[PDB]
């Protein structure tokens, strides 16, 4: 069982290069179903779950290999149902169904049963396909989805937000005869790059990133080059670093527009911030952050995923503040691992009270939350002494190697084991 290591405490500074989300990678990748010419997909990170999707995609007949670029050529696609044992371990392997029905007609998808762990419903997806008409088929255990010809654009309202349906639903539309209207769409960055990448490929899409997405069906889609936004929340991970360490750091391949909330917190904060088209740097002048009140909300606003990084932002900066999550319940279990080591902070309903400390100190500590983790390898980096972060595979899952880039940044940091 993998652990990081890490001697504090050391300042965070120097540079960092952002790899691609893995948020818009997986949609994308998906979404490659549809080009009936190759394609070059680049920044695409390397993770477990970008691993089992292309794994997924040869299984189905496409034509699939990788480094920085995973290249697709689906010109070929000939078994038209997802298995049990590909899409036992990723919830996205749902993405499969939309692409089959929408270019072949058919699609079939294996759904692991209700007592599987992290098994949630898809139903957003499978009447969203409906609405396009396709003909939908349930028994207990898998969903099946087929039409004669093309899809049917439709006005879709949706009563509940998901980026998944989202993308779902945006993606099959592109090939459906007519036009689709996708009222209530999610708004995050990652849904407004899948359009992006769609468009490349010659489809017809307007409204991504806003509350209405509004998609013109066409004949077929290209292929091409594409490159996959940066990865927001890494981004935010690294500004944090060197936020709370008095450090400097200029993050590489960014895109400063997915992160307007994020800035402006990190301001607050007494950050000295500047940005290029693609590039992000934050300047803490040798000084300790400056306590700020933080109010999670849904995209555009300040994003709940950059959560845990800001409570330890506020539990190491000078004065007290709140970190209200306005809309997600139960966030905040993370928080005594922190307060063993050193930190000082009350849990109030939705609320976490901070009270900045001037210098943590190294423990034993894990989290199960990627983000939560990954705070604690952060806090790991300024504490005194030695901290040991348990079962790391979870910042595994989400991050590309944090431990390479933190060391270029000036940890002193180290993957260890323990059985
Ligand atoms: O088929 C679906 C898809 C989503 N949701 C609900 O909408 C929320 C947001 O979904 P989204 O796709 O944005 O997130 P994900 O399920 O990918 O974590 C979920 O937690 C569910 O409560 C649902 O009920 N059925």
């Amino acid at each position: 069982m993998d652990k990081f290591r890490v001697q504090g405490p050391t300042r965070l500074q120097g540079e960092v290069t952002i790899s691609g989300a893995k948020n818009a990678a997986l949609p994308i990748l998906f979404a490659a179903l549809l080009a009936e010419e190759p394609v070059e997909i680049q920044n695409v990170p390397k993770l477990k779950d970008i691993d089992t999707t292309m794994k997924l995609l040869t299984q189905l007949g496409t034509k699939v290999e990788r480094x920085g670029s995973v290249w697709i050529d689906a010109s070929n696609v000939n078994n038209f149902s997802a298995p049990y044992d590909l899409v036992k371990t990723m919830r996205a392997s749902i993405w499969a169904l939309g692409p089959l029905v929408a270019r072949f007609g058919q699609g079939q998808v294996s759904l692991p049963g209700g007592d599987a762990i992290g098994a949630r419903p898809v139903d957003l997806h499978i009447f969203g396909l409906e609405k396009l008409g396709a003909e939908i088929k349930l028994e207990e255990g898998y969903v099946k989805a087929s039409v004669n010809g093309r899809l049917k654009g439709a006005h879709i309202v949706m009563d509940k937000v998901s980026v998944g349906a989202t993308v779902t639903i945006m993606s099959a539309a592109t090939l459906a005869e007519g036009t689709t209207i996708i009222e209530n769409a999610a708004r995050e960055p990652e849904i407004v790059d899948t359009a992006n990448f769609l468009v490349a490929l010659g489809a017809k899409i307007s409204g991504q990133g806003t509350d209405r997405i509004t998609i013109e069906g066409v004949e077929r889609l290209g292929g091409g080059v594409y490159r996959v936004l940066p990865d927001r929340i890494e981004t935010g991970t690294f500004l944090v670093a060197a936020a709370i360490s008095g450090g400097k750091i200029v993050c590489r391949n960014a895109q400063p527009d997915t992160l307007d909330a994020v800035l402006a917190k990190l301001r607050e904060a007494g950050a000295d911030i500047e940005t290029g088209e693609d590039w992000i740097s934050l300047d803490m002048h040798g000084k300790r952050p400056k306590a700020v009140t933080v109010r999670t909300a849904p995209h555009p606003a300040f994003p709940t995923d950059m959560q845990a990084q800001f409570t330890l932002l506020n539990l190491v900066a000078e004065g007290t503040g709140v970190i209200t999550e306005t809309i997600f319940e139960n966030r905040f279990m993370h928080v005594p691992e922190l307060i063993r080591m050193g930190a000082h902070a009350e849990i109030e309903s939705n609320t976490v009270i901070c009270h900045g400390v001037e210098k943590l100190s190294g423990a034993q500590v894990m989290a199960t939350d990627l983000r939560a983790s990954a705070s604690l390898v952060l806090a790991g980096c300024i504490a005194e002494g030695t901290t040991v972060v348990d079962r790391i595979y979870h910042i595994d899952r989400g991050y590309e190697r944090i431990e390479d880039k933190l060391r270029a940044l000036g940890a002193n940091i180290e993957r260890v084991k323990g059985e």
